[PDB]
C-alpha cells in the first residue's frame, strides 16, 4: 500500500522534474543531502539538517554526503554515503521499499562522488547547501541552486502526493500521543522541563530531531509567541498551559498546538473552549477555490465575537471592531501556513510555477499564506487569542481605550494566551482534519 | 565570592589583551557572540553556538548579535542584544555578578551596532564567526580573525583563572549527578534512549545544550568511539554500558566517562576494575613540567601490563608489546586533551604564544595534546581498552598474529570496550582530580 503510493510519488516527481528540465533547458538535477560543519574555532559539529529537496525524494534524513541524480525519465540514482570507520556509528545500506524505485549505490568516500557523476555536467542543476562543492564538481555557476527550478519544484510541493499524505498522517499519530502525555504531565504539576521530557518520551523524539523547537509554555509564557526556554521548577500555581509541538515521519512534519486551563470554572477556561469551537467552525467553512486570506479575515471576525462575548471589548459592534482593527493586537500572527517536509512549508505566497509572489495584505502583515485552496494542499489552522502588554499599550493611550476592559485584561494576563492548531488536508469536496480524526480534544 | 573571582578574571584577560594588542599592533578587539543561521531553503534555525572567544569574557551563551569591545585598559564594553518585539521572551538587561565589571549596553536592533562603534576601525581586530559582517562594519580584511591574536589568546586559555576553575567545578557536580542517574537507569535494564532521558533529567540539560553529544553505549556499541545513536529498545542481554557525557556551567565544560559491567564476576568486570585502577595510578604519577605525551605512552605500557595479565596477548614482554605497537589497536585514541570553554579545548599542540605547533608522534597520530604540564591547566585523562574487529583483524595477516589470544578476544567483543575518564587540574606540587574529589566511583 505505502509502497504503491511511493511508486506514484516517484512517478509524480519524475514528471515534475522532466517538465522543469524541459522548461529551463537542463539535462538533469543533482540534489545534495548536505555536509557537516563545525562551530567557529571548535570541532563541535552542528547537528545535521538534511536538504528538504533531498528528502523530497527519499526518506534518508540522517546522512550527509549523499547525492541524488534525476532526469525525470531514467531510474533515480542515489549515491548513499557509507563510510568505513571505527569512530562513528554508521547507517547501513538501506533496502526498504523505496530502494526498489531508486537505484542505491554505496559511496565509501565523500570525495569519490566526482568520478561517478555524468561526464557532461554543463546542463546539470545542482540543488544543495554547499555551492563551493558544486563549483568544484564542474557545475556551471548559474546552475548552482537555480532559482527558477527551485521555485518551480516548490510550487509543486504545495500539492501533496498520496504517499506524502500517508507519511503526514503517521506524523500526526506521534504528535497526538505526545500532546496527550504532555497534558497529563501538566495536570500532575510538572515543570516545563519535565513536561518536555514527557513529550519526548511519548514521541520517541530528541530535542535535536523534532521538526521544530517545542513551545512548552506555562502561565504568562503562553503570551510569549516564540517561547523556547524551559523552567526547571513548576510555577507557584498552575493556571494555563500552551503546547506547540509536533513530530516527524519520513521527513514529514506534524505541527500541533493545544491549550489547557488548570481549572475549568474560570473565565480563561471558557475562553479556551470558545476558541476551540470557533476554530472548528472556521475549518468547517473551508473549501477549494477560496483564498486562504478569506479565512484569516474570517477568524478576525470570530475574534471580534469572542471579545464582545467575554466583555473584553465593549461599546462597539464586531463589524466596527474589525474595521478599526481592535482585534489586531489579540492575534498578531497569521491563521496558519502550508505544512509538509518543512514546518513552514514552501510556496506559501507563490501563485504559479513561475514564482509569482503575492504578499500578505498590509492590515495582516504576518500572514504566511496567500494561496488559493486546492486539493492536495496541507495547511495548518492555528487561531489564537493573547494578552500582550507591548501590543496593548498604544491602544490604552488612544481614542479607543474606553472600549478596552483593562481590568479584565489584567485579570487574564497571568494566563498568558490561547492557541489551537490542527493540520488539515484540502480535498475536492471536503477538508480532512487529520488531528481531529485522531480525536485530539 | 564568584563576583570577586570574576573581577580577578577580568583583570587577567585585560592584561592578556593589552599585551596582545601591543604585540600585534591593534587598538582594540571586537568580539562577536555570533549570529543565527537557518537550514537550507528553510526558516528553521540551527541551534545557537556562541563564539568561544566571546564567552571567554562573559557568561552569555544563548544570545546572538552581542558585541564586546576590549582594549585591555578601559572597562570592557558589551552591547547585549535586547530586541523589543512581541515575539520570544522580553525582559531587561542582566544584573548578575558579572555586570559590574563589564559595561552592559542594550542593543535593540542587530544592525544598530555599526553606529555605536568607534569611528576609527582601521586598527580594530574582529574575532567571530561572521567575517562578512565585519567587512560591513568596516573592519580591514587582514584584521578579521587575525591568526597572531587568536593563537596568543588560545595559548593563554591553557591556564585557567580561579573563576574559570570554579565554573568547571560546578560543571563537574552536574556531570557526576548525571552519571549516577545513568548508572541507575542501566542497572534497571533501560534502553539507551531511556538512559539518556535519565541523564538529561539529572543534569537539567537538553540534547541541544550539552557541551557535546552524549555517548550512551550498551554492549558492542561501547566499541564505537563516537556512538551518538540511541536504541529505543533494551538489548536481549545486558552486558556492558559505556557512558561518555558531561555538562556545562557558565560556558565551561565537564566531560566524564564511566564504564559498568552488567555482572560483577566475569572477565570483563575485572578488566574494567583494572582499567580504573591503572587510570588512577597514572593520574597519581602526573607532575607539572612533564610532557603529556609521556603519560600517553605510560598508559600504553599499562595497557601492555593488563593485556598480558589477562592473557589477551601472550609470549611477549610489555616493552616489546609497546615497541611493536600491539597495544595500538586496543586504544586507538589519545589519553586525553585540554578542557575548558570547549570540550576539545584550544592550544593542545601549541608550545608558545607565537603559535609554535608540535604534532603528535607518528606512532600515536590521534593524540590531541603535546603540552608540557603547567599549573592552571585542566586536562582530561580518558584511558580505554576496546575490542574493535576492523583494527584487530589485520594483525592476523602479519608476523605477530601468534601473540593474540583470538579466542578470548572473541569472548570479549560482545562487551565492546571500556573507558574511564576524569578531569584534572594541574597545580604546582599536586594534581587536583575534580571528578574523584566528588567521589564518582
Ligand atoms: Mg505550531
Ligand atoms: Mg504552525
Ligand atoms: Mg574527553
Ligand atoms: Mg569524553
Amino acid at each position: 500500500s505505502l509502497a504503491s503510493l511511493y511508486k506514484n510519488h516517484i512517478a509524480t516527481l519524475q514528471e515534475r522534474t522532466r517538465d522543469a528540465l524541459a522548461r529551463f533547458k537542463l539535462d538533469a538535477l543533482l540534489i545534495h543531502s548536505g555536509e557537516l560543519f563545525n562551530v567557529f574555532l571548535d570541532d563541535h559539529p552542528y547537528p545535521f539538517k538534511v536538504n528538504p529537496q533531498f528528502k523530497a525524494w527519499v526518506p534518508v534524513t540522517q546522512v550527509p554526503n549523499c547525492w541524488l541524480l534525476v532526469d525525470g525519465v531514467n531510474k533515480p540514482k542515489l549515491w548513499f554515503y557509507l563510510p568505513v570507520d571505527y569512530w562513528h556509528n554508521v547507517e547501513p545500506l538501506p533496502t526498504s521499499f523505496w530502494t526498489e524505485d531508486v537505484e542505491v549505490i554505496a559511496l565509501p568516500k565523500a570525495d569519490g562522488i566526482g568520478s561517478l557523476l555524468p561526464a557532461a555536467r554543463g546542463n546539470i542543476g545542482y540543488i544543495g547547501p554547499v555551492p563551493e562543492r558544486a563549483l568544484q564538481l564542474g557545475i556551471e555557476a548559474s546552475n548552482i541552486n537555480p532559482k527558477g527550478v527551485i521555485d518551480y519544484l516548490h510550487y509543486y510541493r504545495s500539492f501533496k502526493t498520496e504517499y506524502e499524505l500517508a507519511c503526514m498522517r503517521e506524523a500526526q499519530k506521534m504528535a497526538v500521543n505526545g500532546h496527550r502525555a504532555a497534558e497529563e504531565a501538566f495536570r500532575s504539576g510538572m515543570s516545563e522541563f519535565d513536561i518536555n521530557i514527557a513529550y519526548l518520551t511519548a514521541t520517541g523524539h530528541r530535542d535535536t530531531d523534532v521538526p521544530y523547537s517545542n513551545i512548552v509554555a506555562l502561565n504568562e509564557h503562553a503570551a510569549v509567541l516564540h517561547y523556547t526556554k524551559l523552567d526547571h521548577q513548576a510555577p507557584e500555581e498552575m493556571r494555563s498551559f500552551l503546547l506547540d509541538a509536533g513530530a516527524e515521519y519520513n521527513g514529514y512534519a506534524a505541527d500541533l498546538t493545544r491549550t489547557w486551563s488548570a481549572k475549568s470554572d474560570n473565565d480563561y477556561a471558557q475562553l479556551v473552549k470558545d476558541v476551540n469551537d470557533e476554530q472548528l467552525a472556521l475549518i468547517a467553512t473551508m473549501k477549494a477555490g477560496v483564498s486562504y486570506v478569506d479565512y484569516h479575515i474570517q477568524f478576525h471576525q470570530r475574534i471580534a465575537k469572542l471579545l464582545r462575548k467575554h466583555q473584553i471589548i465593549t461599546d462597539m459592534s464586531e463589524e466596527a471592531m474589525v474595521e478599526n482593527d481592535l482585534t489586531g493586537p489579540f492575534m498578531p500572527h497569521g491563521i496558519g501556513h502550508p505544512l509538509g517536509l518543512q514546518v513552514h512549508d514552501v510556496a506559501g505566497f507563490m501563485q504559479d510555477d513561475s514564482g509569482t509572489h503575492l504578499a500578505a495584505p498590509a492590515k495582516y502583515p504576518y500572514l504566511r499564506c496567500t494561496r488559493i485552496l486546492q486539493p492536495g494542499m496541507v495547511l495548518t489552522i492555528e487561531p489564537g487569542i493573547y494578552f500582550i502588554e507591548s501590543l496593548l499599550a498604544p491602544w490604552r493611550e488612544g481614542q479607543f481605550s474606553k472600549h478596552f476592559n483593562w481590568q479584565k485584561i489584567e485579570a487574564l494576563k497571568p494566563f498568558g494566551g490561547i492557541r489551537i492548531e490542527d493540520n488539515v488536508v484540502i480535498h475536492e469536496n471536503n477538508v480532512e482534519n487529520m488531528t481531529r480524526d485522531l480525536k485530539l480534544a
